[PDB]
């Protein structure tokens, strides 16, 4: 076998288990954020819940908590064991962030949160709002006019654009989304139907984000959503940790030393999976084990963490084209901060090809009736990478029994809003 980086260079599916993981206590100083920060995010989303229930009536029945289902997928589990000839110990579950309301992706967590935090900040500073107000008052025509004086910009592939576009437009902000090549036509149409300005290019994610950042700095009433650097996005994602813990409790599922939880997180820039992993660590401690999953054509986070260069190296530095069917994950350079903040708290990083993603996407639809976009399948290959590795199991001291009592949680990150035509194209690609 090649050394790891040569696998990367060759676009071979590969797996790196992190030999420098630490206890939660030993890792926490390096995060730069705390459980108090995470609880402040929960509290902010709770303050906005009465606004959201009215602004987006699809959330009224939970109102307006933005949360997704946690489901068991034992038919898919058996299918994976059949197709890849590797047993999956324990139970396989799926977290359906693909089916979050409003924008149908994990970006409905961090993207939406960042937009709400920005509105709140402006409204507070204007003297228009206090923390103990009923936030549904923000729906008033006066508030919409207030927010119309401010603009938001974002670069995206873009579930992020979709999330920040739809939320910002509903609030009353002017919003422009700078879209990478190609970004799906349906997403641009969807944004334009919400009164969002979209600016189309023909370079990748990093260029779109760069040009979007440039345009927002030209105006003190324009706020750039910076997915490479925003801790606010990260915190919006991290809210998922306690939400999941509460679901596990409700469902009567134990997470402890004897019943470990392994979580498999698709990774673009790292804010999404990093933020979720942080919230998970605070919720479950040393008993949750987190794995990032990237396309073979975009292994930016694995590359950054493995080499210790983080955002100082890109996939293109190693001759990789950053072209993948997994749009949400087609990020060529890791986060400005997530790798350093989180490496001690991440058990491993792996890559999988577009074809693997497409094959699994079809199997999931066949076995479970759940239809996702290719990006959302990246975690699905994780349980078998982990179960096959004797060295990973020995590294962490996992017994046969602990492995039988493991929960494997695949984090689905997008797909619920993909139109039938595009979904049928996805299904046509798998074998
Ligand atoms: C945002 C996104 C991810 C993870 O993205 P990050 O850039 O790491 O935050 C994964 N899957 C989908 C479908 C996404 O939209
Ligand atoms: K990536």
């Amino acid at each position: 076998q090649y050394p790891l980086v040569k696998d990367l260079v060759a676009l071979k599916e590969t797996t790196w288990f992190n030999p420098g993981t630490t206890s939660l206590a030993e890792g926490l100083p390096y995060v730069g954020l705390t459980e108090q920060d995470v609880q402040d995010a929960h509290a902010r989303l709770s303050r906005f819940a009465p606004y959201l229930a009215k602004a987006f009536p699809e959330t009224a029945a939970t109102g307006g908590i933005i949360e997704s289902e946690l489901v068991a997928i034992p038919a898919m589990q058996k299918r994976l064991e059949k197709e890849y000839q590797q047993p999956i110990s324990g139970q396989l579950l799926l977290k359906k962030d693909s089916h979050l309301p409003i924008s149908g992706s994990i970006k409905a967590r961090g993207g939406i949160y960042e937009v709400l935090a920005h509105a709140e900040k402006l409204a507070l500073e204007a003297g228009l709002l206090t923390l103990d107000d009923d936030y549904s008052k923000l729906l008033s025509p006066e508030f919409k006019q207030f927010f119309s004086q401010y603009s938001i910009a974002v670069g995206s592939t873009g579930n992020l654009g979709l999330s920040i576009g739809i939320m910002s437009a509903r609030i009353g902000f002017k919003v422009t989304v700078h879209m990478s090549a190609d970004a799906r036509a349906w997403k641009k149409a969807k944004l334009r139907s919400h009164g969002v300005t979209v600016v189309e290019y023909e370079q990748d994610y990093g260029v779109a984000v760069e040009e979007g950042r440039k345009a927002a700095q030209s105006d003190p009433n324009c706020f750039f959503i910076d997915d490479e650097n925003s801790r606010t996005l990260f915190l919006g994602y991290s809210v998922a940790g306690q939400r999941l813990k509460a679901q596990f409790a409700q469902q009567g599922r134990i997470v402890d030393a004897d019943n470990p939880l392994f979580v498999y997180l698709p990774c673009g820039v790292g804010g999404g999976p990093g933020g979720v992993a942080f919230g998970l660590k605070l919720a479950f401690g040393d008993h949750v084990h987190c794995f990032f999953a990237e396309p073979t054509h975009s292994p930016c986070m694995l590359l950054g963490v493995h080499t210790g260069l983080h955002d100082q190296i890109s996939v293109q530095d190693i001759g990789i084209d950053n072209l993948t069917a997994a749009d949400g994950l087609a990020v060529g350079r890791a986060s400005g901060f997530v790798g350093r903040a989180m490496e001690r708290l991440l058990d491993g990083f792996y890559t999988l090809s577009d074809q693997t993603m497409y094959d699994m996407l079809g199997w999931l639809a066949q076995e479970e009736g759940i239809r996702l976009e290719p990006s959302a399948l990246a975690g699905m290959a994780g349980p078998q990478r982990v179960c096959a590795s004797v060295s990973y199991q020995q590294m962490h001291g996992f017994s046969a029994e602990q492995l039988r009592n493991t929960t494997h949680l695949v984090w689905a990150t997008g797909g619920g809003m993909v139109p039938e035509e595009e979904m049928n194209q996805y299904l046509a690609k798998g074998r």
